[PDB]
């Protein structure tokens, strides 16, 4: 078995490999890179997203969140509060402010330590999941824009067409801004691209333990728990290193900088903060090796989670024994 030990691989592929997305992926997985939950994908030397980032400022972030902490600095929750709109030049200003910049810090494993210490006790603001896309459309090679959809994916393993689209999304982030411990929607794959600014550190659960993470989440979170089976899909909940380290969760860690690629594997548990202002683009994906996650995958139905006109489809040719249920919490 490839990757035993479950270790983020980082990846170094040539202009000749890097023109085959599909096949690309399925090469990582034959190295065992989906064992770890995340790869790391460092493009080529010769690749670029897009010729500048000089004209972005006139981007509209149209509800901004506040991200508020509750809970202890290694055990939280946030919830989201919506902001005025404000224009990416806006953000980029707010990000630099006294109030909201990076600190002074000696290394990346300092600056860790001070966001699992400090984190609670601010409420950074994160422009999240804004529908578009920073890739040129003359950029052929691993273009977030251009990926082939999930719905053509289900259409050519299991014959049945299906409605919806699939759309990348972008993230303007600053220090602290937090993404909660979640898979992604019908556990799927995603991928993202830092495009710009300062890095993304990312912590991640193998697949083959994700089960573990779910008890210490119930355990950690009571009351969270017995609202829904699957409170993890309401992209609240922190727990920091240091506490999986404590109750023995298997996990890992890495730094995304700007111009690198992370994927996320089926089932891959993930979290994570930015280290200042920054700019990703990310968007879902399925392979083959998907169908059978997606048929598997946890559902909230209590409601909260609330998603995507897409995530339907999923739900009612995979599972259609949920679909009813779901649905009632969906509408
Ligand atoms: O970049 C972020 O805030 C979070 N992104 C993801 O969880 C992802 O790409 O799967
Ligand atoms: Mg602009
Ligand atoms: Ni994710
Ligand atoms: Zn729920």
């Amino acid at each position: 078995a490839q990757n035993p030990n479950c270790n983020i691989m980082i990846f170094h592929p040539t202009k000749e490999e890097f023109n085959d997305f599909d096949k690309y992926i399925a090469y990582m997985e034959s190295q065992g890179a989906h064992r770890a939950g995340l790869a790391k994908i460092i493009p080529p030397k010769e690749w670029k997203a897009r010729e500048t980032y000089d004209n972005i400022s006139e981007i509209l972030i149209a509800t901004p969140l506040q991200q508020v902490a509750s809970g202890r600095a290694g055990v939280f929750t946030q919830y989201h509060k919506k902001k005025k709109a404000m224009t990416v030049g806006e953000y980029r200003h707010l990000a630099n402010s006294k109030k909201y910049q990076t600190p002074p810090h000696q290394n990346f494993e300092d600056l860790e330590r001070k966001y699992w210490k400090n984190r609670i006790y601010n409420s950074p603001i994160y422009g999240a999941d804004i529908s578009g896309s920073l890739f040129d459309e003359n950029t052929k090679q691993w273009n977030l824009g251009h990926l082939g959809t999930i719905q053509d994916l289900l259409e050519k393993e299991c014959g049945v067409v299906i409605e919806g689209v699939n759309t990348p999304y972008l993230y303007f982030g600053m220090w602290k801004t937090t993404f909660a411990w979640h898979t992604e929607d019908m556990d799927l794959y995603s991928i993202n691209y830092l495009h710009l600014g300062e890095p993304k550190t990312w912590y991640v659960v193998p697949p083959e333990h994700g089960q573990r993470l779910e008890r210490l989440a119930r355990e950690l979170f009571p009351g969270s728990s017995r609202g829904c089976g699957a409170f993890l899909r309401h992209k609240v909940a922190l727990i920091s290193p240091t506490v999986l380290k404590e109750n023995g969760i298997p996990f890992n860690r890495i730094t995304q900088e700007a111009g690198e690629f992370m994927v996320t594997f089926p089932y891959g548990y993930h979290a994570g903060f930015n280290h200042g202002f920054n700019c990703a683009e990310a968007i879902n994906f399925a392979t083959p090796r998907w169908i059978d996650y997606g048929k598997m995958a946890s559902q909230c139905s209590c409601g909260e989670a609330r998603v995507t006109f897409s995530m339907d489809a999923f739900v009612r040719i995979l599972q259609p024994e949920r679909y009813d249920l779901w649905k009632r919490g969906q509408d």
